[PDB]
């Protein structure tokens, strides 16, 4: 028993974090193979001045040990430095864009030193609600299916609303968003209607039913009461997603939507669902069966 | 910016998860040096449940019966020995991946992050704090028996909890590294109930100044209270007194964010006498009480 938010292990990405060096600024990279992945504002015409750089330029340490720039290019807003040192801790690895909803773990570090790990989502409006300070900037999100990594985000920047911004591993941002001090504002955000439907099958598996009514709905009848709450549309793949939980639980997809309605349109009524008095949308479809079945890394 | 549930990093204990395996039970081992430590109940039966007398049960064993898988390497059992609710198993060879790490005690009220494992295979982490009631609402599943409880201050693991049991209500037993079980709980399937829980304040105030920190002020108000007075409404609500310890604590926070440790209780009294009225602190309708003082401080400064 037991819902928490929980972490993919963080051990394999902690063999890959070092600290990188150019000038005034100090972040983190990601060091796979023999090429260390950073964000490309550690060096604006980016062509321009990465051209000014040489090698040397760049400071980067594993631990207490330096490893020797030998190459540098920049893909999309990633700098890539290539190192003389291939790492040896290097993990079999992937590097895969997520979509909205979509979760992952964040390994946050200063100084290339890993100082925690959390779950995060990539939000409708492609930010993510993290927990960011000064120096955390290349700092990476990730996923883990059987023993490989799947390096999905890397961290850039904070908006001013205090949410954060970044690429995927190729440094393509999430969202409409460029890596330079302009005026950047993040959209109205929306909530991760089958994420929320999840967690309402992760209450039901833990024992949570007083939400639950005789009821059932219309897909179309569902989504145009989603639009009116900001909740992002439910699609047909979304309820196939829920297919297993709604097999496991005994409650249809729709019976599940007809409780969220309920819950939109009244609340919950000074009552809780896991602990939480927020319908809660950072747990995927997949994170609640993987949590409430067991599968290790 | 933003205010996070954050676990330390989990890679130096995962390096020490090892597959404990006696009989038909397979469970969770920590394996630093060359000591395998895991729940001592790994050696019951089907009827050693009840009332299982372990000193009798253990001298029945031999280290042939402890089979200590670590990856894909059996581990060999040379010696066994039995501390208070935990099991120590030496084996032939030292962990190579064996942190630099402490065994501590932790109080009710501070954190710690949790490594859940299935068979010697970490799957998971997440962040708990040790209830008042000496409980923790953890996530575990069959065969997580044996995963840990750990703080990284620095570059030092500090294991504070090893899971051994669910209680009736899904809330979850364990002992420090020592075999010391937190609460009054016994490695028994007897009956045993959580005691009523309560709000760990302190936490509650520390995680009302880090939402201060991030800009949250609408819970401010122009009042003050004594100690007494706020005691005496905390009380009402379940929530633990707060000590003269606990003022000195939040200390920092209160010189940080300017606003005295007895003017943010006045705060807490109004949240609780009014609730949120559809609002959020943090994300967050409800009061949240597993951030300590010092949790607050590492991920709002450093
Ligand atoms: C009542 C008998 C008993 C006494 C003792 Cl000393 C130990 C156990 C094992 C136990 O509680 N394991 C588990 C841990 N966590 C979560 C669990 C969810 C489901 C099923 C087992 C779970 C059981
Ligand atoms: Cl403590």
């Amino acid at each position: 028993s037991g819902f928490r938010k929980m972490a993919f292990p963080s051990g394999k990405v902690e063999g890959c974090m070092v600290q990188v060096t150019c000038g005034t600024t100090t972040l983190n990279g990601l060091w796979l193979d023999d090429v260390v992945y950073c964000p490309r504002h550690v060096i604006p015409n980016y062509e321009d001045l990465l051209i000014r750089k040489s090698n040397h330029n760049f400071l980067v340490q594993a631990g207490n040990v330096q490893l020797r720039v030998i190459g540098h290019s920049m893909q999309n807003c990633v700098l890539k430095l290539k190192v003389d040192t291939a790492n040896p801790k290097t993990p079999k690895y992937k590097f895969v864009r997520i979509q909205p909803g979509q979760t992952f773990s964040v390994l946050a570090c200063y100084n290339g030193s890993p100082s925690g790990v959390y779950q995060c989502a990539m939000r409708p409006n492609f930010t993510i609600k993290g927990s960011f300070l000064n120096g955390s900037c290349g700092s990476v999100g990730f996923n883990i299916d059987y023993d490989c990594v799947s390096f999905c985000y890397m961290h850039h920047m904070e908006l001013p609303t205090g949410v954060h911004a970044g690429t995927d591993l190729e440094g393509n941002f999430y969202g409409p968003f460029v890596d330079r001090q302009t005026a950047q504002a993040a959209g109205t955000d929306t909530t991760i209607t089958v994420n929320v439907l999840a967690w309402l099958y992760a209450a039901v598996i833990n024992g949570d039913r007083w939400f639950l009514n005789r009821f059932t709905t219309t897909l179309n009848d569902f989504n145009l009461v989603a639009m009116k709450y900001n909740y992002e549309p439910l699609t047909q793949d979304h309820v196939d997603i829920l297919g297993p939980l709604s097999a496991q639980t005994g409650i249809a997809v729709l019976d599940m939507c007809a409780s969220l309605k309920e819950l939109l349109q009244n609340g919950m009524n000074g009552r809780t669902i896991l602990g939480s008095a927020l319908l809660e949308d950072e747990f995927t479809p997949f994170d609640v069966v993987r949590q409430c079945s067991g599968v290790t890394f």
